[PDB]
């Protein structure tokens, strides 16, 4: 039984590595992008002046 | 529905200034022809 419930309550560290694996880079990438994307109205100040 | 709004609300800007500059052109254009007209009568009556 209690190999039973570790077979429900026990995952795939390594499936649980991928997915964080995954969402770390991607959140570096957003980040990034938001910083860039403040820079187009700068620009279309710029062309303001 | 905000990309939508705004679609609809805000104002081009590169279009507007080109507008801006084309009649701040045609407004010194304007006052430099009514002073080139008065000039005209002016230059008449002295012929007179």
């Amino acid at each position: 039984l209690t190999s039973a419930r570790s077979r429900i309550e026990d995952s795939d560290y390594a499936t649980e590595v991928s997915n964080m694996s995954r969402a770390q880079i991607l959140q570096q990438a957003g980040t990034s992008v938001l910083a860039q994307a403040n820079q187009v109205p700068q620009n279309v100040l710029s062309l303001l002046r």
